[PDB]
């Protein structure tokens, strides 16, 4: 049996496994993720998939922190595999840590830091407390790992009825292909969600076939794992609306924190967003996240495709993302060794271009 | 405060199909029988079903039930079933799960040295007599569970239903197995029962259910409150050698059963029995889209003089009903305390499924 704190962040699940896991080696969180992925993938499958989960479930395993200064180690998972970072799950974990007492709250504290050691690096979170409560969280922010536009105006050819599209590749904790919905000929709407999933899958697969990406500081991150499809906002408070397609072409119900970070890095690189300016991203559900670019930095002697010959070094930015998570369940998940679906199942069919 | 309005559940599944069995958290629900309590919930507290069944706490193919104290004489537990669209009068897989959960979690006592434990369910469709078959050696580990369903019957035969393209005109049987079913060969819809075709099967099932309920009036002759076709059973040749046929049942907000569906199996057996194709005691094995198997036997038959349904011939002496036993295996998959913060925008759930 495993104990879980089932959270959701504005409609998007985050199943946070807090106890009962087998002991896992690894000298950092990236190696722990690799160990799970390579040797114990049955854990993910049983916890994420039907019948205990479903095709759009998401979650994370907690571990002791390893990187200096962190409160919790975390490895994220979904219906397909393992993302190096997740903003909505980070917001959920920061929230759960404070509300359930995994991390202590100083006396008279109105903000409580919760630092996550993730496969993509250190993620500095803050739970913003409800005034007059000891540990009720109003919302939570996360300062993401450095983000960056990687490659601009990448042209890929998808099968009909999509054909040729142009995207940006950016890192926000995961590598994203960021594309306007208009180029796909699909409005972002609940009605089009299945098509959005198919386009996202086709675009992700085609991008990884034709562009080889590599995070220049983190060897293990060498694929594009997420497709961010954006368009005009519905809520007048939002700058844009988006849906991210990832995992086994599941869709984020949240605006997606890493995807927002990647979008903000891209806008910033193009001069379209100032440091400290509030950016508001809306989801397919109408949910909002707020983000701000906190700073920028050039890394001398390190280039990505977008980095100019004249430029000694790549531009990165540090972005903060804010959202609200709720506890939806305290769960003890059970696995009878004679249960034929102890490792879950899906009825979703795979798709691929011919 | 945090646990205000929470619910405790035993999350079960029966060969892949969820049964979220709510064990505490409801206030008193007015009603002098289970059918009335079901109507109360549906009319006055439907947001509870939606919050428990739907994302983010559930999903588009979740299923479950509320437990109550039994009202009907001889029953161990009251139960009201729920899904992503509404409330079925009976559910085979959830009854199998409830019998199993009752024994394994000690809701019912296991008599000294027993190998089989009866668990009787008071449902909106009537009394359902369950038996938990214990694993030899163990005190209360359940190997599988059988349920003797409420009376089942073929109701109306060769009903022509006209659906939009690419389906057009189809021929179905209507039969009662605890719910009314329209039973239809997948062949007639132009599609195979396969995971590939699941979305289409859901669409076809929903179309068929809507059209049937407009164009055909059904009425259970002994239970006034049952007067709609709630489920569509789409069947085809088996994949597993052990199975007679395969099916998928579409119901709720066009969700699909991952189990072979016990009420659908009961309706199918009553149909086969009526056509002389199954004898009393003969094992019928039904396969699901997942490859799961349920076993059924017809245990008894009765003609009810003076009571007819559309298939009852003038040559005949009252409508035929059968008593069907269904057997499957359920597992505990979790113990959950579900939370509903009043400021949570999705306290009542959501679905992204089309229209
Ligand atoms: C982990 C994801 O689902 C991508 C969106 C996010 O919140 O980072
Ligand atoms: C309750 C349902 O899902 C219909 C199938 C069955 O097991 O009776």
């Amino acid at each position: 049996s495993f104990t879980c704190i089932d959270m959701h962040t504005e409609g998007e699940a985050a199943r946070i496994v807090t106890s009962g896991l087998p002991h896992i080696p690894g000298s950092n969180m990236a190696e722990k993720k690799a160990y799970l992925q390579e040797n114990m993938d049955y854990l993910r499958r049983g916890i994420m998939l039907e019948p205990r989960g479903h095709d759009d479930m998401f979650g994370a395993f907690l571990f002791d922190p390893i990187e200096e200064g962190a409160d919790l180690g975390i490895v994220f998972m979904d219906t397909g595999g393992y993302l190096n970072m997740c903003g909505h799950n980070s917001i959920a974990a920061v929230t759960a840590a404070v509300e359930t007492g995994i991390v202590s709250v100083p006396a008279k504290a109105t903000n409580v830091p919760v630092v996550l050691d993730t496969p993509a690096g250190l993620v500095r979170g803050t739970a913003h407390l409800q005034s007059g409560t000891e540990s009720e969280v109003s919302n939570a922010s996360i300062i993401n790992v450095p983000s960056f536009l990687y490659q601009q105006d990448v042209v890929v050819v998808l099968p009909k009825p999509y054909g040729e599209v142009r995207v940006d590749i950016a890192f926000g904790g995961n590598f994203f292909a960021i594309v306007p919905a208009e180029q796909l000929g699909i409005d972002i709407s609940v009605q089009n969600l299945s098509r959005l999933q198919e386009a996202g899958e086709l675009l992700r697969t085609e991008i990884n076939r034709s562009v080889k990406v590599q995070h220049p500081q983190l060897p293990h991150i060498n694929t594009v794992d997420c497709v961010e499809i954006y368009g005009p906002p519905t809520n007048p408070e939002a700058n844009y609306k988006n849906v991210v397609i990832f995992g086994n072409r599941q869709a984020d119900r949240s605006p997606c924190g890493t995807g927002t970070s990647a979008k903000m890095a891209t806008l910033y690189a193009k001069g379209q967003l100032r440091i400290g300016e509030t950016f508001v991203y809306e989801s397919i559900l109408g949910s909002l996240f707020q983000g701000r670019v906190l700073g920028e930095e050039r890394i001398p002697g390190v280039k990505v495709p977008v980095t100019k010959d004249a430029e000694e070094g790549m531009l990165v930015v540090t972005a903060e993302i804010t959202g609200k998570a709720f506890i939806m369940g305290f769960n003890t998940m059970l696995f009878d060794p004679t249960d034929p679906f102890k490792n879950g199942f899906t009825l979703k069919q795979y798709i691929w271009s011919s």
